[PDB]
């Protein structure tokens, strides 16, 4: 969708924690930065977000750098605690140090992105990796979006249900990640219990959600996680929370165009808050 000729590249960024090179699609247009995070099939040949939407040509001379990680199929951008047991992966995900450590130090290095100041982005697996990238991490992203995100994971079912998508999602097991429900691991990601995070650091928050897919048991999982949504911006509210914009309209849906249009829509709210 990105017309031709926009200046991105194809990067080979170390990551020491997880023993392989991670490729990353970059493209350079400010010391601060969009990360565009992907969602539960992520690919190991591009991030969704170029395969299916024109961000970078929407993003060029923005005045902020786009990157766009690839890889990390049901890996919740986070660090796993062992490598997935079931499907034979050979070392363990170590996202969140990738993309807090590792990435934003190499980018530094040899492109001049600054490691502090950028904003997360991300969609449904990745929507509630944004808000926790921002809450533990609040100088490296004073702004976080989540598009569709499932905002309370901890919570009554969501973590069988998300174990139940990570093993449709390539075979991958959530007790590998952050171990049983009643593990630290669960409460410690979960953006609504760490909503005190984002109010504290004054975090700029973009939180969207859909009614449906353009496309009964599916109407009651988007309704779910649309009041998990909206109870997320009430419990924001209530615990102090001013800095939010929360986009819930009926006729928006879970697909790409409602995403890209989303990735427009907030441009210049992270121009604002990133570059003043």
């Amino acid at each position: 969708f990105s017309r031709p000729g926009l200046p991105v590249e194809y990067l080979q960024v170390p990551s020491a924690s997880m023993g392989r090179d991670i490729k990353v699609q970059f493209q350079g247009g400010g010391p601060h930065a969009v990360y565009l995070l992907d969602g539960l099939r992520a690919q190991d040949d591009y991030n969704g977000w170029d395969i299916n939407t024109p961000a970078f040509e929407e993003y060029y001379q923005s005045g902020l750098s786009v990157i766009m990680p690839v890889g990390g199929q049901s890996s919740f951008y986070t660090d796993w605690y062992q490598p997935s047991q079931s499907n034979g992966q050979n070392y363990t995900y170590k996202w969140e140090t990738f993309l807090t450590r590792e990435m934003p130090a190499w980018l530094q290095a040899n492109k001049g992105v600054s490691p502090t100041g950028n904003a997360a982005v991300g969609l449904s697996m990745s929507g509630g990796s944004a808000l926790i990238l921002a809450a533990y991490y609040p100088q490296q992203f004073p702004y976080a979006a989540s598009l569709s995100g499932f905002l309370n994971p901890s919570e009554g079912w969501w973590p069988t249900l998300i174990g139940l998508a990570m093993n449709d999602s390539g075979g991958y097991n959530a007790n590998s990640m952050w171990g049983p429900s009643s593990d630290p691991a669960w409460k410690r990601n979960d953006p609504m219990v760490q909503i005190p995070r984002l109010v504290a650091n004054n975090t700029r928050i973009w939180v969207y959600c859909g009614n449906g897919t353009p496309s009964i048991p599916a109407k009651f999982l988007e309704g779910l996680t649309l009041r998990t949504n909206q109870t997320f911006r009430d419990t924001y509210a209530a615990d102090g929370g001013r800095n939010g914009v929360f986009n819930f309209p009926p006729n928006g849906t879970h697909s790409w165009p409602y995403w890209n249009e989303q990735l427009v829509a907030m441009k210049a709210d992270i121009q604002h808050v990133l570059n003043g």
